[PDB]
């Protein structure tokens, strides 16, 4: 991350021990869960491409999620190089260059360049899209490790109503279908594929009915 | 949260990493159990409505959690603005302007508005009333995801007494209930869920009679 | 219909009592199945408002069916006078003037307005929209009687693959889901509901088998 | 289809409701088996090309069939472009213009330039050639419904022989092999497919037996 010294000046700070650490277990620990998707977002805020990187050393253990990531990472850089050409020409002495795809995931860049580039008015944040480009190779790691369809989420006959929500809901954020295919899930397979009784209690509960009204009538059934 | 520089001026400080993934810990893997709540009032100790929302990220993968927030929030910044009209006139330029409500959840404010709003002689707490509206959110969704009902709460034949009460005053917190129906729970369904040999003792106990005398007659039973 | 009398002027012909009787064995015979559109469709070919109410005759005995279809005629009689507002103004004597929403489907209009009004270079077809208006009615009622859902549609455990395919894709076109998630189904919850064999060999095939290739390679089992 | 008025003119005229309506039985009930190409061979006779469209619109319900429909008619309008350039230069008056792909299939052409080229001395059948397209995409489908292969009809114990050569010949139909694989088909595995009794006698008939006589020798066995 960046700080502030006694300067006033914009200094990186690199990730705590601890933090790398809470990461590698998040990694190796969770088996690329839906969940280590926000807990890296929390780990690595307000983080510089370079500590992005030093992140990623974790994945590269292994080899098949480091090569999605890899992958993923390659391809949203060249469509960033597509859509932000190098200009020819002057440039302001006042004014900073442009970050190359190749330079935005701290592969060539250095320290300094990148410091200078997410401090500034108004700021322009290369490791927030680095970090969009890490969450988007993690979605599809997670979509890749994901253990069920969510077809194949079935409340058990004496499983509780909220237990089975909250399995399905993991199932569909892991599956990351479209927004009108998630609707259509939440809608329809929910009560489609509830245990006999809370499917008679929601059938009867109706179409367009909210979750909320859902788990409260199938509370202790 | 809200720190002194160097120069004694107050500057915003942001979360710690490990702070936002101990509340994406939280999030993620206490699925909405009463606890959740104390623990938000502990990790969000201080902080700013950016702060906030940085947290709130973490719900947002909960679609429907997330939505039953935003509209408690959006109902409370309402009330507020109902409560607190905008005054036509002129301000004083020692004085800063209040804030409306999209502006103390953040949403349109800047930073450096809430760190004026909140460090202040005296000072008006944006922070903790956005915090509160949080916790509302969360209290309603604690409540949604309670897998049992109070009435539903017995204790077993072989269960101790100490964790039959646990059990009984942690279904009693998530459901909120009001007051003095949370007093008549207390004092008549607990002893009427209890099983035989406590049901017995608590009996002759009387009516009356104070949780620790209680806990103390049925301490081995 | 229209047809051509021997002075080469458009004169409207009345259904057929054969084409009747086959409407309403249609109607009577096929419990609102899906086949029922097309077949109306085959029906009514360059048909007339007044022929389509004669039509609608034959529904109007099942009560439920011949509510909807009013409902939905009303509704987008109304929807097509809020499109097309009456114009206040003068009208030119070569040109007819334009029939309202309670004229196109024939409540109040009469035979010679609608050969005029189908009949014209360029033409403006009122049967053709009044025709659209049923299908709707039609498609909303096939929706109401259809006895199974999709997720319910499971293939046999000797049934042949192409019966499967067929009983998927009746149900489909009876269910009407949006065209994106009408896609995901038969991507992924025909693939999921096949027998043991076939969904072993489907997924053996991959994602993205076109739909020749999946009952190829279930042929014969 | 084509009649003449009281002048003696050629005038288009639409394919009868009935018409349509066994078109659209024959799709619907018959599952793409292969009598489903006499029968539309049949109730196309002498149609235009938009009335083969008309007719084609019954099929595009079944989205599938549609598709490969479809993709049969774009290869051979392609092919038909292809093997019929467009000449540049003069066109004698009395001679009519040459359609594209786009035009024989009634995509883009008009009744009257239809009705114009069918009419001739000699005629261009453009109605026959767009059949002869429509049939093809059908005996594609026909070959993807087949729910067995030929290798798979097997006599039953007790099952007449004349019922086993119907059921083998309409496999044979369905599959459409090559001309010279279909004739050792039909002398070689009719006969190895045979329950015992027949297949006995066959064999003692000998190779190079017409199907008459394995018909006759086999009659009520
Ligand atoms: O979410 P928290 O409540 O802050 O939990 C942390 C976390 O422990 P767990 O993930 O095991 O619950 C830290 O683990 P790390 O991933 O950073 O390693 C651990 O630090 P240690 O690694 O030093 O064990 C620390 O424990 P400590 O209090 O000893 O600093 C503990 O905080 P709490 O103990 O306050 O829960
Ligand atoms: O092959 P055909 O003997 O001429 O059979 C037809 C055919 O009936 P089926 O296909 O049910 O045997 C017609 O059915 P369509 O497909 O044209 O609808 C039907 O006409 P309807 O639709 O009006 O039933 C007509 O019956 P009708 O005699 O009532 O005209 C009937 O002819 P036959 O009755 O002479 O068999």
């Amino acid at each position: 991350p960046i700080v502030q010294n006694l300067q006033g000046q914009m200094v990186h700070q690199a990730i705590s021990p601890r933090t790398l650490n809470a990461w590698v277990k998040v990694v190796e620990e969770k088996a690329f869960s839906p969940e280590v998707i926000p807990m890296f977002s929390a780990l690595s805020e307000g983080a510089t491409p370079q500590d992005l990187n030093t992140m990623l050393n974790t994945v590269g253990g292994h080899q098949a999620a480091a090569q999605m990531l890899k992958e993923t990472i390659n391809e949203e850089a060249a469509e960033w190089d597509r859509l932000h050409p190098v200009h020819a020409g002057p440039i302001a002495p006042g004014q900073m260059r442009e970050p190359r795809g190749s330079d935005i995931a701290g592969t060539t860049s250095t320290l300094q360049e990148q410091i200078g580039w997410m401090t500034h008015n108004p700021p322009i944040p290369v490791g927030e899209i680095y970090k969009r480009w890490i969450i988007l190779g993690l979605n599809k790691i997670v979509r890749m490790y994901s253990p069920t369809s969510i077809l194949d989420i079935r409340q058990g006959p004496k499983e509780p109503f909220r237990d089975y929500v909250d399995r399905f809901y993991k199932t569909l954020r892991a599956e990351q279908a479209s927004q009108e295919v998630k609707n259509w899930m939440t809608e329809t397979l929910l009560v489609q594929n509830a245990n006999p009784d809370c499917k008679t209690i929601l059938k009867a509960l109706g179409p367009g009915a909210t979750l909320e009204e859902m788990m409260t009538a199938c509370q202790g059934v």
